[PDB]
Parts: structure tokens; sequence; C-alpha cells
């Protein structure tokens, strides 16, 4: 198979750049496509480089209004699983048959539902051109996640699964130690809260960031100001 | 003549807590009753005691969903004056249609559209039993905003006149001259960006704050965030 090339391309143009996620779940109360895309358009005049963003509704209704590259994922519970980023082939599936350039991944350690193999969720990627992003809670599981074919890993998942550090603050330590030891683009995602925070975060060598919940989560910005009263 | 007695009152319920403003006018983002709405409810959620909202739709859809206490103003602009928050009769009584418990308007040295003044608009707002909001730029301008009968006072508008303090931050000068030399509450408004800024505005003697865009604008956050890179 062929098809045309473009000049830009996702990986160089995140680099140094912000992503920013722009994700509300049913529990929120901005859960709405709707509002995911008026948060992508807030983001991309802002100077966003990229979205991340979950559920092909909300992908799609990004892509539509943004034309901004998207990294796609879906958050799913599973029964026989811990696993909720993305954690089978069904939700691949579902991904591809939108126009995200790259889907991200639950990469850890960790038993996925139906006995899947991150692997095959990585090949299955490939095969269809897109790129693929490891979402990782340590230090292996990042550098496996470049032995496994991850075309880039994120410390998203430091400090959310229960042998990871535990802090309420940006793990530097994790992205410093991956720049020692993987050659794969390494971002910076999870508990950024602050513009010097992210400034930190390149300066310790990620390659690229990814802000949420200060950006798209106006709970969360409040409870950060009431918090201190 | 009379009607029920409630429990709490809005300049109670603000003392020492944090007012969210929600606003998007027709050229940001977020422009939608229904997104505001959700903001708010945001808001509300993260500890917010009251809402200032812009119009006539927000407001109403703001109450609707939050029940929360409302500060209401209209903006908007008329080409015989340079005042635009709640520049007239014709907003105040629009506004008084809404149930909005307080009703902010610029209350600078300014000439108004139609030679309309301040002092009146003021008393139709008392008429109806509400609270009267003086948006003010200088500390003359809130000294005379309270010898006017206005029940409280915010430094929503330093800097956003020409004869005013120019910053791109909060106007902490004029906060502590205020608290010193006037006896109703004076509530800090206009650029803060930080729990760290708010906080200190409590501290220098304000009896409440409004953080707008630093919450609600994740275009402007977003902004700061890639400023620094
Ligand atoms: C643990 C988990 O499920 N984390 C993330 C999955 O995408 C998501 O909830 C988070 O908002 C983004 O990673 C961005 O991080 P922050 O900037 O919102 O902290
Ligand atoms: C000057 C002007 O028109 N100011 C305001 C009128 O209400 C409005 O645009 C502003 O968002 C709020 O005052 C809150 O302040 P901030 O927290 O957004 O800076
Ligand atoms: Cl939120
Ligand atoms: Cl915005």
């Amino acid at each position: 198979g062929s098809h045309h090339h473009h000049h830009h391309h996702m990986l160089d143009v995140v680099k140094g750049n912000l992503i920013v996620s722009c994700q509300a779940l049913s529990d929120e109360p901005l859960h709405s496509s709707f509002i995911m895309g008026r948060m992508a358009i807030a983001a991309k005049q802002g100077g966003a480089a990229a979205i991340r963003a979950q559920g092909v509704n909300d992908i799609n209704e990004i892509k539509e209004v943004t034309k901004l590259p998207i990294i796609g994922i879906i958050k799913r519970n599973y029964d026989d699983s811990e696993i909720y980023i993305t954690p089978t082939m069904k939700e691949v599936d579902e991904l591809l048959k939108t126009d995200c350039e790259m889907i991200a991944l639950d990469a850890t350690k960790r038993k996925r539902p139906n006995g899947e193999n991150v692997k095959d969720l990585v090949d299955a990627i490939h095969a269809k051109g897109r790129l693929a992003m490891a979402d990782i809670s340590t230090l292996e599981e990042g550098i496996e996640a470049e032995k496994l074919g991850f075309d880039c890993v994120s410390t998203t998942l430091s400090g959310y699964t229960p042998y990871s550090k535990q802090s309420n603050s940006v793990d530097f330590e994790l992205l410093e130690e991956l720049v020692k030891t993987v050659k794969i683009p390494v971002i910076c995602e999870g508990r950024i809260n602050t513009p010097e925070e992210l400034k930190k975060a390149l300066d310790l060598g990620a390659y690229s960031a990814v802000v949420g919940g200060a950006i798209t989560r106006p709970q969360q910005i409040t409870k950060r100001f009431t918090d201190i009263l």
C-alpha cells in the first residue's frame, strides 16, 4: 500500500511544544464531545501543537474542529484487569476507525483483559501506519516499551499504579532516568500544574509534555485555588 | 412590601471564599450558555461560593444548573461612551429580569451612554431589593462608589482604564489602599493567576476575590503555558 506524503509529522511537530489533553469522563461536568471540541479550539488558539483525547466521539469532533494531530485513547474498565488505558485489541480497532495519528496504551507489566499481549496491540497500530505511545509508571516499563517497538513513551501512569512512585507532583525523576536510558522520545505527562513545571520537564530532556487538568478541568483548577483558603 | 427571609446571604456567603467568573463572549471558544453552565457546575464542585456571569442567557442557565448566587453583568458597547460593563438602565432592567442577587456595573469616573448617571442605576437596583457591585479602576472611584451607596466595590477595572495603573498582574496596591479607606466589602478582581495570589489578596484584606480566566478561559491558561517554552 502507498499514500501521499505530508510535510508535517506528529513527532516533529510536538517536539519542544505543548500537547493538551482534552478529556472529560462520564462523571465529570464537561463530558460532551461538543465541549471537548471547544476546549481543543482554545488549546489550539493558545499555542498547543497537538491534542490528547479519549473516546471515538471526542477524537472525531476534535479532529473536525481543530485539524490538530491527536493522541487517541479509549479508557475502559474490564473485570479481569487493572488496566484501563486502551486495554485490548477491541479498543485499538475502534481507535483505528478514527483519523488519530497516534494511539496511546497502558504499557505496564500487568495482565491485560482476555490475556492479550501489548506487542499484538502495538503491531496492529503499526500495520495501519499509525504511531504507538506507551503510557508507563516506572523506568523498567519504559525500557521494555522501547523493546516492544513503541514509537514513544509517556510517564502518564506514574503515581497511578500501586508499585510506582506515589506523588501529588510531577515525576521529574522518571523523566530524567528515561532520558538516560531510552533512545525514543520521552514525553512528560502527569500532574503538570504550572508553566514553570512544564519548562522544567523540557529542560530535563522531555521531548514534549502533555498538560490536561490544569487547562481543561475547571473543577480541578478551582479546587487548587480554594484549597489554599 | 415583603418577602421571606433566607438564611444565607450573598455577601455573607462569599466572605473569605472564591467567586468564579464563567464568561465567554462571542469571539471566544467556549461561547455558549450550555458551556458556561457546565463550567459553573465544575466551579461549584471545586468549592466556588458564587458565580459571576455575563448576559441574560448565561445567567439564566447558570442559575438553573448550579443554584449558586450570581453576580450578573451585561457587557455592551455604546458609540457615545468607553464604558461597557452594564452601561445604562437598559442593561440594569434586562438583568433585573433574571434572578441574579447582585449586579455589577462600571462605576468609573467616566461619562455613560446617553449621559446617564451611575447613582440612578444603583437606585433602580436597590429598588428591587438586589445588591450593587461597583467595578472600579482607582482608589478615588472606590471612595465615590461607597458614597453612592454601592453594597460592595471590585477592582475589576484597574488596568482597563487609561488613567488607572497599567499592569499585567494583580493590582494589590489598589486593594490595600481601598481596604484601608472604605468600610464596605472590597473584592479583588482582575488577573489573579495563582492560588498564591489569591491567598495574598485575602491576606491583604479582600472581603472575597473573583477569578475568571485562570479557571474558565482555557485559551488564556494554554497561552501562559506555551509562553514559557
Ligand atoms: C492516570 C490517568 O488515567 N491519566 C490520564 C490518561 O490519559 C488522564 O487522566 C490525564 O488527565 C492526562 O494524562 C494528563 O495528565 P494531567 O495533566 O491531567 O494530570
Ligand atoms: C476588564 C474586564 O472586562 N473584565 C471582566 C469583567 O467582568 C472580565 O473580562 C474578567 O474575566 C473578570 O473581571 C475576572 O477577571 P480575570 O480573573 O478574568 O482577569
Ligand atoms: Cl472539570
Ligand atoms: Cl478560552
